[PDB]
């Protein structure tokens, strides 16, 4: 599918609530505890990630193409939200533009 | 026109071909001499030009125009000879593409 | 084809005549300059290379198979120039010819 392939990838990160019963009877059972507190988390996280790229030093005379923005007046701004608020992606961007010698 | 207005331009370059007289008479004549050698110069020249320029730094979330070359299958490549030897500008190419705000 | 595949071969060497144009007009004119001087060069070059190789151990008792000349009496000799003054190769030699266990 495109990507690289990594012997030792980023390792999966896992979240759990932790359980909180509800409370137990009185005389004593040795059943597990069926009910519990009907509870959810939330909060933010963030991704910092250093990226390394290659210069490009090309000699070719004439312009290349690259990827601009479509030319028509639209409805709706590309790569942007709606009037009822959502956002969309107008297309896929590959990243293959500026040509190299074979 | 468009342009850098400056108090103190590049100086002008003037060059000419010093003069070579052809067989002069052996009576002394004082008029001017007419007859010159004729002959032409040739060389090459360069220029060096260090030109400093303003990074961009804009948040806008969706992209922008850019400048790309024509999508057409054309019978002779843009910015480049013809069958014949001869170099063809397509079109003017403006410098104004990405924004800024107001 | 077979040879030595490289990722960063030896660099192209690339000349050419500068152009030397012929006597210009009086008058001005912006077209390009169409005449030049007819003018060709020559001269020398030199290459020098440098090769490793590896030494031959081979115990087999008996010998081997090695590249020779042909045995018969030729009018003209191999590898060399016949009667006119032109160079002839008689035959490739590949350099598959000492043996080696497998």
């Amino acid at each position: 599918m495109g990507g690289f392939g990594l012997k030792n990838p980023p390792p999966q990160i896992l979240i759990k609530n932790t359980p909180v019963p509800a409370d137990p009877p009185t005389q004593f059972s040795s059943q597990k505890i069926n009910s519990f507190i009907t509870q959810y988390s939330t909060g933010q996280m963030t991704v910092e990630i250093e990226w390394e790229l290659r210069k490009e030093n090309s000699k070719r005379w004439n312009p290349e193409i690259q990827y601009t923005a479509n030319f028509n007046n639209s409805a709706n701004a590309q790569f942007s939200v709606n009037n009822n608020g959502l956002y969309i992606e107008d297309r896929t961007i590959g990243t293959r533009y500026l040509t190299h010698t074979l």
